[PDB]
């Protein structure tokens, strides 16, 4: 069989005990480390701690091989495929679940935690988080700008933003919160939507799972050039928000304590 | 001087981190609450045997009204560590907890687990698609909620999915099943008639996420009403429009109807 494995946020341990155990028994163990930057560990620290050699496949080993190489070897042998974070969190794939079952290859799944829901950390409702988006880097002359509607439209009834930011994996590009305001400044320079400027409030978590995340909100104006410490980042844009979120964004995340006068 | 706020994941005790469970063992006392959700697939004594020390339960009362008497203090001299189900601060309440212990003068520091918020990926359902969630309550004499319905609504309209938390009356172990769920959005359906729940709507249901053989299952009202998800806990999912993957994986992995690519993508 086929099992996918998350290992967490951070490091190594954020992998589930149900994970790590299973793990230490499969007779062969793949992994991607593209979809996202477990930034407290190393791939050594990974493979003693599950005491297998981990066979790391790049985005197109992936995308357009998985089905020859991942899969023949679980036809006759228990793998793992291991992902950062949950396997199944912002990234494609469950299409690869699709790819084994039409095999005849049974698949699992184990859970890790994602920055999905550990953004919960900031304070903010996270049934109040409305769409998603990811903030891509400019190729050439091509500028991505969808992320900015997701905004417009979440904001509008009131809902936060999660903007998850881009990984150029192989070229060890890690999109800061910084550049993702740098980007969304200039986006809205280009609609006029009035959706995102110096004056919007925003939050920024960078390295969630270590022990002392940097957790902070404020104004655009303010944020745009401070240090949140090495990847990886990812930026929210709150809607209305409760009294109680921004007590904690205050208390917590060092927000300017007008935030606390919610205009009703 | 330290408070660890601590995951237990998803269903059993082995779905907490390994990271969770070490730091777990080197605290001096452990507490743990059952409020917000339950863990399902495990006990309170396997929890505490994984573990190797006493786990001293707090009840909501215990929580909300008396966190800084009866954990804060021990903080305050002491590792301590608060076990609770899932993903620490999804759980709307838990936020204000470190404000407490910030108060008390008390280092607090998080320990991220799963949670069913992100688990829900399993259903091949976008991640990036789910829009507002929401829970919905069982009625109580003269407290019928509603809320929820204009949720699927507000969400379908852009195209989005609803994640819909089911009632757990952790207390009793009472745990809403997705056939009362949908039994309960039928009824609002009546009521409100905005043509958001029927049963021609497309819906997914996800048990016992975590374990390694939930309950994925994906088709019509009109045919899962009644049909028997197996055992708790589980949450119910209205999708907006489908992506062909999405689609395919319902049909392919969740057993959803051939009829879903023709009508819901
Ligand atoms: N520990 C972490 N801290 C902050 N942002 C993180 C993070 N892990 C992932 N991200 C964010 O998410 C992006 C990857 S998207 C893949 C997410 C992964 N499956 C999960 O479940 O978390 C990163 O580029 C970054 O913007």
């Amino acid at each position: 069989v086929l099992y996918f494995i998350g290992l967490g946020l951070y490091d190594e341990r954020d992998i589930t005990v149900k994970g790590l155990e299973i793990a230490k028994k499969c007779d062969y163990v793949f992994a991607e480390f593209y979809t996202s930057l477990m930034a407290g560990t190393t791939l050594g620290r990974i493979q003693r701690l599950i005491g297998k050699e981990i066979r790391v496949l790049s985005r197109e080993d992936v995308e357009l091989n998985f089905e020859n190489i991942v899969l023949p070897l679980a036809k006759e042998n228990d793998v793992a495929f291991l992902t950062p974070g949950d396997p199944l969190v912002a990234t494609t794939h469950a299409e690869l679940r699709i790819r084994a079952k039409r095999a005849g290859v049974e698949s699992y799944v184990i859970h890790a935690p994602s920055i999905y829901s550990a953004v919960g950390i900031t304070g903010l409702h996270i049934y109040k988080f409305g769409k998603s988006a990811t903030v891509a880097y400019p190729e050439g002359n091509w500028f991505p700008t969808s992320y900015y509607d997701v905004i417009k439209e979440n904001a509008e009834r009131g809902l936060h933003t999660l903007l998850f930011l881009d990984i150029k994996a192989e070229k060890r590009m890690y999109m800061t919160a910084n550049e993702a305001m740098e980007l969304l400044l200039k986006v809205e320079d280009m609609k006029k939507g009035g959706v995102f400027t110096d004056d919007t409030l925003v939050v920024v978590l960078a390295r969630a799972g270590s022990l002392n995340p940097t957790i902070r909100a404020g104004y655009v104006k303010d944020l745009i050039r401070e240090d949140f410490g090495d990847p990886p980042h990812i930026l929210i844009v709150p809607g209305k928000l409760h009294i109680v979120e921004a007590e904690y964004l205050v208390e917590i995340a060092g927000a300017p304590r007008e935030i606390l006068r919610v205009n009703v």
